[PDB]
């Protein structure tokens, strides 16, 4: 197909060439006549391994060209890939300036041409951008309507600089955000030949996706730095430490621990986090990320409390009490924290937990349950249907498989608050998730 | 093997059972008489899938028993595993009360004992605990010297409650902290049949290994929760978002981005960290972790500074300028920032980077290099030898392989400051690493 590409920076030029070398008619579009002159000369504006070669191949076959003429580029192509920059404003919000101009330029170019055009955003933008800005802009400028007259979708890239090409060739995944089915299919052909999954989501979800990947990346670099700093301070090598950790593909580098949900608890995570940062503090090793964990963890408890507590009623049924399903361990259980908050603030609380139950007559914790936390434990009710019937707000606190059935057999008159993720879908006025 | 286990809690009881199911002789020991008794009836003190059944089998083959007679346990076994809990003190630090107690008794036991007894610590303890607490208390109480007379070693655990047994039978890996080969071999013979890599390291490293793993899990949950919160405030399901993130094993769930070293930079990571948090703020969504990345990131740059400016010499050579090797992209390069700080402090700064040097000749970002950051670029030097020779302190800022030679065979009279990880080993008087 014939592709126009708006913005010829690191991702735009890489695109220009990668597509042009696969059999596409590619028109590189940029505001600066230096980048374009370089392109027509078949030369790379950047130092990127193997880019020049690709670009020179684009001119030799006549499959690639550049022009500063936006309108033409549109009228001469069937698909436009938006790759212009979105730099930071002085307050952190991203500057949409460039994106807007391109959008206008495109809309104006469509007002003319009668055939359908396809506008795919690749530039990283906050969620809601395509819907609240690029669409209405194009529309208001083309006098047309997104979806019906012209296609719109988003297409995040994950190219790294200095390996943009190989990243292009072998991506982790290909993700597509679609308004119209038609625009989605076009992208599907485009990456059809790539040995990686294709993931079709709504425009917004896609926008969130690319942002999360990037912040996760900084999160990782940050972790390794803070850990390495503590390492040096205590005499060992961070590199050696992080290597071993990167060996674990069951916990450290899997999807485990990555489900958005409730605070973490137990008799290990919170103490070790406290134990290592205290030590870091003794060695004069600052550590803002490591040192914000607990703070965040508590926020999450508070959050559940604010959700549960917002329905004009004291009647709460708390399903799950141990720090996690399948164990009776109550040590630093966020659910007890939660329970204790509700009690301290006067709520009519009723609790269900068959494991904590079994333990009240079958363990080495009897003492603790009847003398250490009687104000919590005496609120335990073993009849699950009783807890549901006499509560107004039902709170799914842990992964007990028994709570699924509950999630699909919920009676009228009850609010659900989901903290682990049993809900098949997103919040409604009757059922709310802490992160959905 | 005859194995004694001190601390019949969640970790110790599981160990007792699994070990004994594997044909060893196990003496469970704990301070609580009520614990020992449930163990002698083959009953489980805790609610943990399949533990009871293991404990009864342990009894029924006479391969597993229990007592409070510490001395007897050490006297009738060749190796002990220390599994006593380590609780938090009001200040976050670790309470070695229980560990110490169990160390004293053992020492007293191995004294009266002629043959080599082997001590393994499974309890999670800070780096250096074993060298400065366990060994000394046992040496003292036993009159014997750690290493030659009795074996010592560290051996963390990654079992997760509720899947403890599965986790024991199928671990991510086995980590051995060894002092004397003898104990290291002993542990390996035990875990030989486990389908996982065995990792042998110095005590201090394994101690730091286990900790890093726990705080890393706590960070994953933390990242995931804070992302889901923002996800939900922006209208989408944080779960749909986190599933996709977890579908990427090249960048997201891989070892990339996990090398301790220098702050991140470039025109994407920092810009995106700032944008998301900015949005997060607009929406009243607290995010202590996400929101601390930049301070921490910026605290790494300053860290590199302090390293460099501590050598009583104004002559500094910065090898690498662009945000990474393989590109000339200068946007928000931490190396540039480093340079500007060094400049503002009046250092004789010389800079090598073959990519930018090339870029300021071919490419499109020459204006920036020439007219926007002249005060950095005129400190450029084309010849790497010229920079190395005329500087007293060399900085390895990015991973350009050209710098490998400099570190393998370094001209005397130079101080090395390794920001990326070229050094084969730890810090010395001539070559200092940022996280090693
Ligand atoms: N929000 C959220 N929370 C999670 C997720 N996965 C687990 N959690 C929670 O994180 C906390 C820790 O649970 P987990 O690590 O499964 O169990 P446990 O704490 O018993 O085991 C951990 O400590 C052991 C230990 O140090 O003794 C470790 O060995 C072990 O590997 C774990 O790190 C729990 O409160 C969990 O609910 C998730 O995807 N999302
Ligand atoms: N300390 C440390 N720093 C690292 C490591 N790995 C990478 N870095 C740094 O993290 C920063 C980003 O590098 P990288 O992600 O490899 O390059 P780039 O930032 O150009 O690509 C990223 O931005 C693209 C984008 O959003 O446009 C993404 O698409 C892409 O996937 C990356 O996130 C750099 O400053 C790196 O130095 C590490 O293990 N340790």
């Amino acid at each position: 197909m014939r592709i126009s590409i708006f913005g010829l920076g690191y991702v735009g030029a890489v695109c220009a060439g990668c597509l042009s070398a696969r059999g596409h008619e590619v028109i590189g579009v940029d505001v600066s006549s230096t980048k374009i002159d370089l392109i027509n000369q078949g030369k790379s504006p950047i130092v990127e391994p193997g880019l020049e070669a690709l670009l020179q191949q684009g001119r030799q076959t006549g499959r690639l060209s550049g022009t500063t003429d936006f309108k033409k580029a549109v009228l001469d192509s069937d698909v436009s890939f938006i790759c212009v920059g979105t730099p930071s404003k002085k307050n952190g919000d991203l500057d949409l300036g460039y994106i807007e101009t391109v959008c206008r330029e495109i809309g104006f170019a469509i007002r003319e041409k009668s055939e359908r055009h396809t506008v795919v955003v690749r530039s990283t933008v906050l969620p809601g951008t395509v819907n609240n800005v690029v669409i209405p802009l194009i529309e208001d400028c083309s006098g047309k309507k997104a979806g019906v007259d012209f296609g719109v979708g988003t297409n995040p890239e994950f190219l790294r600089e200095s390996t943009a090409i190989k990243d292009y060739d072998f991506p982790p995944m290909t993700v597509i955000g679609e308004l119209d089915k038609q625009t989605g299919d076009l992208l599907e052909e485009i990456y059809r030949e790539l040995d990686a999954p294709i993931i079709r989501k709504t425009v917004e979800v896609a926008e969130m996706i690319k942002y999360t990947c990037n912040v996760w990346h900084a999160a990782k670099v940050t972790f390794a730095n803070e850990i390495g700093n503590i390492a040096k301070a205590v005499g060992v090598d961070g590199r050696e430490v992080m290597d071993v950790i990167c060996q674990d593909h069951k916990l450290n580098l899997s999807r485990y621990y990555m489900r958005p949900g409730f605070a973490f608890g137990g008799s290990c995570l919170p103490k070790d986090v406290r134990a290592l940062t205290y030590r870091a503090s003794q060695l004069d090793v600052e550590h803002p990320m490591l040192g914000s964990l607990m703070r965040s963890n508590s926020n999450q408890v508070q959050k559940a409390f604010d959700l549960i507590t917002s329905h004009d009623t004291r009647k709460v049924g708390l399903l799950g009490l141990s720090f996690k399903a399948g164990t009776d361990d109550l040590r630093e259980s966020p659910l007890v924290e939660l329970a204790e908050m509700l009690i301290g603030k006067g709520y009519e609380l009723r609790i269900f937990d068959r494991n904590v139950e079994y333990a009240r007559v079958h363990g080495a914790n009897k003492e603790y349950i009847e003398s250490k936390i009687p104000h919590v434990s005496s609120l335990l009710v073993s009849d699950l249907d009783e807890v549901v019937a006499s509560s107004d707000v039902l709170v799914l606190g842990n992964g007990d498989e028994l709570f699924v059935d509950l999630v699909n057999k919920t009676p009228s008159g009850k609010k659900l608050v989901d903290l682990v993720g049993f809900m098949p879908h997103t919040t409604t006025a009757q059922a709310e998730g802490i992160c959905w």
